[PDB]
């Protein structure tokens, strides 16, 4: 009687890993409707109240309403998950879209964050604090051009506890407000995030900087900023004037997300403007710079993901090959990887028995071999898996050509520093890998260089 999300839903695609577990785009198997589904994994996440409280906030959410806060349609959960089922944006992360233009002036910012303000205040009438808000929490709406901002995830942080896994954690400390750190905080550290990201659209630097997350989070906690450097000079003074009061230490004397929408900066601005194009040129290349480290991270997980999972499957289906001969029928195949997604989390597109036969049937439909007679699940180990090797590959590959704006087809040892300190990685550590695959004293690394420093780094 109680309801199964895979009852309902059919998974189509993976949108990518977000905080607390992967997302999906799943459509309704009677309605049609497109659906965007974050899995929650129970094993992998704490969860920080009771059943009741969780139930109690996501029928608020459900019953929440703003253009600028993603919508939540339904809630499910079973043994090992929850699913949460919203409103599918196809803009990509603001960001992405901010770096590929032309121009962008203090009235594209301001435009910007009045849109996160006039979300963020509308959830605190609501009583519900974001925590972790920062830039990939902001979607478009939409590809077009006018497009609005949805923030996603408000709601989790209050119920589960952040992930300290480094692939999880990348480019959070640049956004958390000092009390959040301490343990004391309330919907103020909201405004001091939104802070950090207008100071970010304005000069294209964090205020708050350092050379791994120690060094970031011993920045914030002392909350020391300046407007010294060389783009401030093409600023108003009323931007810097709220940024100040957003970023104001001391959480009672800091402005409001309400009062911060009536800021002479916001009411200036989104009613002769300069283009901001050194602001442009640095978020350039600190979103290359962010996107190429999870990339590097998420390779070495799926390296990781690849020797845990072969190995396993190769053991399950010898358990099943009673004979011993290494024949395995594709219904014997499909009982062997249903059984170990049912000891496993990687594969939430493995949503049910049917992703997983068409799952092995795509294997199947490459190894050549026919489906309807026995097969040597040797062969099938050994394709199933690299459909992650190399779709995983593919992937960093990408962020490494993205992250390489001059097309040298290398990267210098002051940019695998940064990379690195993004990633924390330990400066040792990655300078001793780098010894021992680039012998010739270069000082730089190729795409097949930097990957196989990535192998070396977890353990291959
Ligand atoms: C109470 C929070 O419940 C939800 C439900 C669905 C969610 C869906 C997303 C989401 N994530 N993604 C993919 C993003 C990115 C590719 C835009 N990242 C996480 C891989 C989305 N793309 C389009 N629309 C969406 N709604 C998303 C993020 C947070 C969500 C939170």
């Amino acid at each position: 009687s109680t309801a199964i999300f895979s009852d309902r839903y059919k998974g189509q695609r993976v949108l990518g890993k977000g905080s607390f577990g992967e997302v999906i785009l799943c459509k309704d198997k009677i309605t049609g409707q497109e659906c965007a589904v974050k899995v929650i994994s129970k094993r992998q996440v704490k969860q920080k109240t009771d059943k009741e409280s969780l139930l109690r906030e996501v029928q608020l959410l459900k019953q929440l309403d703003h253009p600028n806060i993603m919508k939540l349609y339904e809630f499910f959960e079973d043994k090992g998950y929850f699913y949460l089922v919203g409103e599918v944006y196809t803009g990509g992360e603001l960001f992405d879209e901010i770096i590929s233009r032309k121009r962008f002036s203090e009235v594209d910012a301001a435009r910007i964050i009045r849109q996160v303000l006039s979300g963020i205040t509308y959830m605190h009438k609501n009583k519900i604090v974001h925590r972790d808000l920062k830039p990939e929490n902001l979607l478009l709406e939409s590809k077009s051009k006018d497009a609005n901002i949805r923030i996603i995830d408000f709601g989790l942080s209050t119920h589960f506890e952040a992930s300290k896994k480094m692939k999880d954690k990348i480019g959070t400390a640049y956004y958390i407000a000092p009390e959040v750190l301490h343990g004391t905080y309330d919907e103020k550290c909201d405004v001091w995030s939104t802070g950090v990201i207008l100071y970010i659209l304005l000069s294209g630097c964090p205020p708050f900087n350092g050379a791994n997350e120690y060094d970031i989070l011993k920045k914030v906690e002392k909350g020391k900023y300046t407007f010294e450097l060389p783009q401030w000079k093409k600023v108003s003074e009323s931007a810097k004037d709220l940024i100040r009061k957003m970023l104001t230490y001391v959480p009672s004397m800091r402005i409001s997300a309400r009062d911060a929408l009536d800021h002479e900066w916001i009411q200036t601005y989104t009613k002769d403007v300069p283009s901001l194009d050194n602001a442009i040129l640095n978020i350039r290349q600190f979103q290359g710079t962010q996107k190429l480290a999870q990339a590097a991270l998420l390779y070495m997980g799926s390296k990781l993901t690849s020797q845990d999972e072969t190995k396993e499957l190769t053991a399950i289906f010898h358990k099943m090959d009673k004979n011993g001969d290494g024949q395995l029928d594709r219904a014997e195949l499909i009982e062997g990887y249903k059984e170990l997604m049912r000891m496993k989390g990687q594969d939430a597109s493995m949503l049910d028995a049917s992703a997983v036969e068409h799952e092995v049937d795509q294997v199947l439909d490459a190894v050549d071999f026919d489906k309807n007679g026995y097969i040597e699940y040797s062969e099938f180990v050994t394709v199933a898996m690299d459909r992650k090797t190399l779709l995983s590959r593919e992937r960093l590959e990408r962020a490494f050509r993205m992250f390489d704006s001059d097309n040298s087809g290398k990267i210098s040892s002051t940019e695998l520093a940064t990379i690195f300190g993004v990633s924390d990685v330990d400066s040792e550590t990655w300078k001793s890998v780098l010894s021992e695959v680039d012998k010739n004293n270069d000082g730089e690394v190729d795409f097949d260089e930097f990957q196989q420093m990535l192998l070396k780094l977890c353990g291959n």
